[PDB]
Parts: structure tokens; C-alpha cells; sequence
């Protein structure tokens, strides 16, 4: 596991000049320009940071084609051949448009997923590594924590890139297919019988792949929009405290307290209430106990006072705020009580939580012995027959 | 809305009930058990 | 125009159910409006403080401050208690005494 | 209170509860207000040997 | 064995069990083979007066 | 003889994890054949439009 483990190449400038040289008069000059008009788009782009760098090339294609179609329209059985060509160009532009849309949406999703959530953890990681580099020119525990946190960020970053690439493949594939169909029908190539068969194929597919498409969509919303947890977070699902090992579109992989690896479908996880200790504020806890009904109220008062002193001597572990609650009188034999305390940590480090609680439980033991707090069973009257 | 406060007030009432039972000598006892001994 | 409309129909067929869910969540948040941020609510016996409200999810803190994310698509079908909006509340102390108590 | 989408109830300890009509309408609902005089039961036990 | 419609498993007592994949598709599945070294717990109790 | 018996055991151990693929192949092929029948009927013009 990742967590829990024990020459032509640069001839474009020249090519562009050669293309310009192609005409100096007349009507076909725009058509000729199209052959190397990409250079013009590149220059326009130069003339025109995450989105900018990632999208400029998609924009260039879109506008490039738009111009080619516009000049084509204004340029002019060759009669039917040209109708065909015109529509082919239109289809190509539609394709580029959709391409641009697709790219944009994935860039938004991919970026906002992390940029608006853990920017600050990245900066903390950089800081600590700068410090380690400087130092080189409980210390060891600190050093290990710094490396483990960096690894966690690397894993989150890689899983996001992967998930987005998977989305990219699904969308690209459907986009390509629909563009083929669009081309065939707008150009007039497909005939009535072909339209009928394509129509049927789509309808049938709509049923077959219906649940699949819905499931993927819901999984995307769960993972990227709701985002109840990240990689490495300790989460609670139906009472199971589990560490998130990996996130994917269809599944989330978790490690149980005993490090069993669990594959948990997102289509199920989407309907559950999910806890997240990593994202929690300092967490609290409870120690329940019972005392005899005859315990003097003064000993109850001494118990409260002794507990307060303990907690105040250990402020690295406990917040000063606590409550002692008397809850119930059972028969006239038992008083049920509970101690409510506040930890100075959240529970991402579960073992540390238990160690601190364990000491508090032993302190309670000690206080009861010193104050002579006891619990007795009710007496039983016996009658003897011979 | 404030649970800690609710419980503090309730705890005092529970301890008052304790006090009243002691002052009025109110008790609970288990049913007697008859034993036959065959040695 | 026809081709565009045709695909909207197909998309509806396939994703209409997720859109339905989002819409239902909108009605829960803005029309039913069972709670606000900072209120203590009771869901399935769990007394939780509302920390954040969103369209798709509600974030709550449990008594031990564990942060919990509930889909609104689930809260829409539950009965929700709200202590903030409640009038003065009552309580019970149960006990038992000997039969022979005068 | 009553509304179209949800009914609001108070429990015996007066917490206020929002209860969707979409779930409430599939439950059997008792109504004490509309009820006739109601009955009750005291259960108890005695020794077998009681004459 | 694995097939498209069903998965065949052996229980600890080697009973052969046939699961529809359509139901496994909705379950959380543990996999020991793929797991890192696993941990364990021994629970016990002692007298309160143990020093 | 041990070498050949071990070779056989290994070939089976490896082939046992590919049974789902073989099943998918049969399914895909059946679909593909049907698609080609339909294509033949249409591309040669033998089918008419009412049918
Ligand atoms: C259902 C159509 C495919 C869905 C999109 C591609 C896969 C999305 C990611 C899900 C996890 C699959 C890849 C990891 C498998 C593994 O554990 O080796
Ligand atoms: C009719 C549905 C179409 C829109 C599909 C996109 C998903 C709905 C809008 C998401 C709004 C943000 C939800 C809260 C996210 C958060 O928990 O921070
Ligand atoms: C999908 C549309 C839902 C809106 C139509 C129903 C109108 C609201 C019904 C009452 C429930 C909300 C209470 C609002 C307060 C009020 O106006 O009395
Ligand atoms: C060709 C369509 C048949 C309908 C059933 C769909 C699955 C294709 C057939 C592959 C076999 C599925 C597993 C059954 C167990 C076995 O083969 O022994």
C-alpha cells in the first residue's frame, strides 16, 4: 500500500514565408492561405495562467476553422461535390467547437478540484523542504512527518490527473462518434435506410448503456463536486474507520484498521453519510463509569476536583473544558456518570488518541482508589428451610 | 440548543433526587431467596 | 435545430435522474428549509450541529466534533429535529423504589 | 403546523420536527383528538400459590 | 473462478458458492491478497485492583 | 517428466484467470456477426425499405 505500510522541425518560420509567397493578385488566395494559415493563428495567439496556457491551442483551432469556412462560403456534377465539401467544413467546425468546450470543462474540473481546496498544504510542504535543505548545510519524528505529507500530496495530485484523463477518454470517444454520425447525415451521405438503422441502434444503446452512463455521471459528481474526502484522509463509513488509499471514478479504495484493502463502489458511497477526521476540528471524548449510590456527595465533589487538576496539568493533551454529568439513579444502588473531555487533536492519528485516553482512564482508576470510591451489589436476604 | 447546559441542570436534579431518597429513607430491595440445604 | 433537439432528448433519457436529484435537493434547501447554520439538529437520533449548507450536501458536526457529510438526496426523506427553533424543552428522570415503600 | 411539503410536529419533550409529507403519507397515523374515550392496561403478576 | 455473469467462491469449509456478479457489483469487497501486512487485536480484562 | 507436469500446471494456472475474456469474445463475436449480416443486406441493396 501507499499508506499504512510498515531541418523540418523548426522550418515553420520559413514555411510561413513560402506560403505568403504563394499569391500576389487572386480569388483562391484565401484557399491557399489555409494551407499554412495555422502560422497566422499562432502569430495571433502570440499577440493575444493555467487556463491560458492550456486553452490557447484549442482556441486557435476553433477560430482557424471558422475563418476557413467563412472564406470558403465567400470563395464560390461539381455542383454536388461542392455541397458536400461545404458541409464537411461545417461539420469540422462543429467538431472543433465541441472540442473546445470539452477541453475547457475538463480544465476547469481538474484545476478547481485542488486549487480551491489544498493550495495551502502545498505551500507548507515547500516550506518544510526548504528548511530541510537549509538544515543540511523528536526531530526525526518531524522529519518523517514532512516526507509523509509530501507523499500524500503527490498521491492526491496523481490520482486527480488520472481521473481527469479517464474522463477525457470517455468524453473524447463519444465526441468522436457523434461527429461521425453528424457528418454522415448533414452531408447527405446517409440515406433513408441508413438513418433508420442508426436511429434504432441509438435507441437500443440508450437502454443498454443507460445505467452505465448514469452511474459514471453520479460518480463524477460525488468525486469532484461533493468531495467528502481526499487521499490519505481517515474517514468513517457506517462505523468503520478507514483510511482512503486511492480514488477513482468507479471505486474508492480504503484500508481498514487491520489494513484490509477494501474496494468500495462509488455508486454506494454516494448515498452514505461520510465522516472525515482529517478535516475535523479538535475532537472530544467520553469516559463512562458507575459508582455506588451511597457515595457521599462530597466524594463526588472531590472526584470532580481531582479530575480538573489532572486535566490542567496535561494541557498538551487536554483542553481545560470538561464536564461531569450525573445521569441516572438505578434502583438505589447505582449512579451512572459520564466524563466529557476535549482532546487537543483531531482523530486522524487514531493510535495517539487512544494512548492519551488510556492515560486518562488510568488516572480515573487512581482517583477512585485514593478517594475510596466503591461499587457494591445489592444485599440478598436468605431464608433457610432446614 | 446548548447541551452542556442542559446536562448541568439535569445533573443537579438527579443529585437532588439522590438526597431526597436518603433523607426520606427510600430504598429498593431484592426479593428474598429461600434455600433448602441437603448437606 | 432538429438534430440538437434530438440529442437533448437522449441526454434527458440518460441523465434525467441525476438532474432530478439535484432539483429535489434545491427544493429541500430553499423551500422546505428545516435548518440553518449553527442549529443543532437531530437526524436518526444523532444530535449534530450544522456547519455548512450547500446544494448537494449538508455538513454537520457530531457531539465529538467529527465532521460528517450528508447528501441532501438522503436528508430529503428523513424527519429532522431542530433544537434551535424549539420552545422550552422538557425532560424525564426515571427511577424505581421498593413495593413496600409507604 | 401543516404545509404542502412538510408537517411540523412537536415531540413529548417539545423538540420541533420537520417531517416530509412524501414519507408521512405512507405511514399509518393515529389521531388521539379524533378518538373516542380510550382504554388502558395494568399488567402485574402474583405468586402461583395465591388462593 | 471468474465468469461474466457469476463468481465462484470457496468458503472456509470449502463449500462452493455461486454469486451473481449483479449482486457483487453493489458490495464492498475486501481483498487480502492485495493487502499490506495486516494487524490484529487481543482483548482481555483484569481486576480493577490490579496495581 | 516433472518438468512437463509442472509446465502443464502453470499453463492451466495462467489460463484460469482468462476465462472471462474468452466468454466476452464469444459474446462480442455473436454481436459482430449479426452486425455484418445487416450490413450485407444494406450495402448490396438486397434489402428494401419496408422490411
Ligand atoms: C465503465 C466505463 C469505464 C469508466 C472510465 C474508465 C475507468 C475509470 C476509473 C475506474 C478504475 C479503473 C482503473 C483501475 C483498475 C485497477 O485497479 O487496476
Ligand atoms: C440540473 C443539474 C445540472 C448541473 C450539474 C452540476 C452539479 C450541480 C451544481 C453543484 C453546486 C455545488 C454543490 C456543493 C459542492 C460542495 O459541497 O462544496
Ligand atoms: C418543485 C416546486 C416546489 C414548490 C411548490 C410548493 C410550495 C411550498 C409548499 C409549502 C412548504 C414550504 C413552506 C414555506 C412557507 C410558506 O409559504 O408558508
Ligand atoms: C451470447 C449471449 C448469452 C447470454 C448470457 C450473457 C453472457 C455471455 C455468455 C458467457 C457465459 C457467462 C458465464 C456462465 C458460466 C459458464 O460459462 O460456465
Amino acid at each position: 500500500s501507499r499508506f499504512g505500510e510498515p531541418l523540418m522541425i523548426e522550418l515553420s518560420v520559413f514555411l510561413c514565408l513560402l506560403g505568403c509567397l504563394v499569391c500576389s493578385l487572386w480569388f483562391l488566395l484565401l484557399l491557399v492561405i489555409f494551407s499554412g494559415m495555422l502560422i497566422t493563428h499562432w502569430i495571433v495567439h502570440v499577440a493575444v495562467l493555467y487556463f491560458t496556457h492550456g486553452l490557447k491551442t484549442s482556441v486557435e483551432v476553433f477560430i482557424w476553422i471558422t475563418v476557413v469556412l467563412a472564406t470558403w462560403v465567400m470563395l464560390i456534377q461539381t455542383r454536388k461535390i461542392l455541397e458536400f465539401v461545404t458541409w464537411t467544413i461545417v461539420t469540422v467546425l462543429i467538431g472543433a467547437f465541441l472540442w473546445l468546450v470539452k477541453t475547457t470543462l475538463l480544465k476547469i474540473l481538474a484545476s478547481s478540484f485542488h486549487l480551491n481546496r489544498f493550495f495551502d498544504r502545498i505551500q507548507e510542504s515547500v516550506f518544510h523542504h526548504s528548511v530541510l535543505q537549509t538544515l543540511a548545510g523528536a526531530f526525526a519524528k518531524w522529519v518523517v512527518k514532512v516526507y509523509n505529507d509530501q507523499a500524500a500530496l503527490k498521491h492526491a495530485l496523481n490520482d486527480n490527473k488520472t481521473a481527469v484523463k479517464q474522463l477525457n477518454k470517455l468524453v473524447t470517444a463519444i465526441l468522436i462518434v457523434m461527429m461521425i454520425v453528424i457528418w454522415l447525415i448533414v452531408t447527405g451521405i446517409a440515406t433513408t435506410k441508413l438513418i433508420v438503422l442508426l436511429s434504432s441502434q441509438l435507441v437500443v444503446a440508450a437502454f443498454i448503456f443507460g445505467n452505465t452512463c448514469k452511474t459514471i455521471f453520479e460518480a463524477i459528481i460525488f468525486v469532484f463536486v461533493m468531495h467528502p474526502f481526499d487521499v490519505g484522509d481517515r474517514c468513517v463509513i457506517d462505523g468503520n474507520k478507514m483510511l482512503v488509499e486511492e480514488m477513482n471514478i468507479l471505486t474508492t479504495v480504503f484500508l481498514k484498521w487491520d489494513k484490509e484493502k477494501v474496494y468500495y463502489p462509488n455508486s454506494i458511497l454516494c448515498t452514505k453519510a461520510i465522516g472525515n477526521f482529517f478535516r475535523s476540528p479538535d475532537q472530544g471524548d467520553v469516559l463512562e463509569f458507575s459508582v455506588d449510590f451511597t457515595t457521599p456527595v462530597l466524594k463526588i465533589g472531590d472526584l470532580k476536583d481531582r479530575i480538573k487538576m489532572y486535566l490542567e496539568q496535561n494541557l498538551n493533551f487536554w483542553h481545560p473544558q470538561h464536564n461531569m454529568v450525573v445521569k441516572e439513579i438505578e434502583n438505589v444502588n447505582k449512579i451512572k456518570m459520564a466524563l466529557f473531555v476535549n482532546h487537543t487533536i483531531n482523530f486522524q492519528d487514531f493510535a495517539e488518541k487512544n494512548r492519551r485516553r488510556s492515560e486518562l482512564v488510568l488516572e480515573l482508576k487512581k482517583i477512585f482508589e485514593e478517594l475510596d470510591i466503591k461499587y457494591n451489589l445489592l444485599p440478598q436476604e436468605i431464608s433457610i428451610r432446614n
